[PDB]
């Protein structure tokens, strides 16, 4: 269960909390 709110929320909730993606 993740509506449009879960996206716009996660997009901001999860940004600089993942050092695994160091290719971008």
């Amino acid at each position: 269960m993740a509506p449009r709110g879960f996206s716009c929320l996660l997009l901001l909730t999860g940004e600089i909390d993942l050092p695994v993606k160091r290719r971008a």
